[PDB]
């Protein structure tokens, strides 16, 4: 049921060389992979090698894994291959800036989790799947798509010559799969609200302890949210263009809801585009800003993400005031 890359595909990736100019740029939080589509797979290989080492994974297996992962992302407007690499790059930037706070197992697990976090997304939300009793909602009662994304990740690792984690001891193997499962499930925004509230209290009260596994899991969860939403931390033109894709996907879902006799939320109604600016403002104030604010308190080096988010919030406010260019 899983798609598999071709020999030419992974062999081409193995021989790929990243332009010297980008080496400096890829380290920055605001880096936009947009202009370099043919290089996305190679960019991921580069990040894995710089963060985990060139010997962390068998090159041949890593290349097969990456190209097959790409082949299992669908041609949807937003939750696609581009999104996956964008999220993985944000994680790379976070890890590079807080390197020793995480174990080697955590860094390799997290970069991989980010690349695979939206595998086989069909362009429909958990709300849709549960509202219309999709088979997936029956199998996964909560965090529906996220549980599916993890299942898809394991399915790729089970493909011949694709298990990049097989060389880990049985103990570390089980541990990394758990790191990945928890990280992917954490991308369910429904869980973000409680997680951020919990982390904020632990931070303010001074009880946050990174040698406490449950605390580490929560911090990693917030990192996943921060990476998943990073489009709001790019330069305004990039953030605005990405919003177009996000809504294109939303509107298609809303169209299906109307066909089922249900009026969609305004956000998914293509006949209510005038409400988008205020909708974005609401998302930034209720989700984005608090996320990066707490992330910055726990991991000071991530401050650039918060600054960029604040700048884009100001841009949406300008749109609401009718000052758009
Ligand atoms: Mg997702
Ligand atoms: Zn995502």
């Amino acid at each position: 049921h899983m798609s598999i890359c071709t020999s030419e595909e992974w062999q081409g990736l193995m021989q790929f060389t990243l332009p010297v100019r980008l080496c400096k740029e890829i380290e920055l939080f605001h880096f936009d992979i947009g202009p370099f589509e043919n290089m996305w797979p190679g960019i991921f290989v580069y990040m894995v090698h710089r963060s985990c080492g060139t010997s962390c994974f068998e090159l041949e297996k890593l290349c097969r894994f990456i190209m097959s992962v790409k082949k299992n992302y669908r041609r949807v407007p937003y939750h696609n291959w581009k999104h996956a690499v964008t999220v993985a790059h944000c994680m790379y930037a976070i890890l590079q800036n807080n390197h020793t706070l995480f174990t080697d197992l955590e860094r390799k697990g997290l970069l991989i989790a980010c690349l695979c976090h939206n595998l086989d997304h069909r362009g429909f939300s958990n709300s849709y799947l549960q509202k219309f009793d999709h088979p997936l909602a029956a199998l996964y009662s909560t965090s529906t798509m996220e549980q599916h994304h993890f299942s898809q990740t394991v399915s790729i690792l089970q493909l011949e010559g694709h298990n990049i984690f097989s060389t880990l001891s049985s103990s570390e193997y089980e541990q990394v799969l758990e790191i990945i499962r928890k990280a992917i499930i954490a991308t369910d925004l429904a869980l973000y609200f409680g997680n951020r509230k919990q982390l904020e209290e632990m931070y303010q009260t001074g009880s946050l302890n990174l040698n406490n596994q449950s605390h580490r899991d929560r911090v990693i969860g917030l990192m996943m949210t921060a990476c998943d939403l990073c489009s709001v931390t790019k330069l305004w033109p990039v953030t605005k263009l990405t919003a177009n894709d996000i809504y294109a996907e939303f509107w298609a879902e809303g169209d299906e809801m109307k066909k089922l006799g249900i009026q969609p939320i305004p956000m998914m109604d293509r006949d209510k585009k005038d409400e988008v600016p205020q909708g974005q403002l609401g998302f930034y104030n209720a989700v984005a800003i608090p996320c990066y604010t707490t992330l910055t308190q726990i991991l000071p080096p991530t401050e650039p993400l918060l600054k960029a988010c604040r700048d884009n919030l100001s841009q949406w406010e300008k749109v609401i005031r009718g000052e758009e260019t």
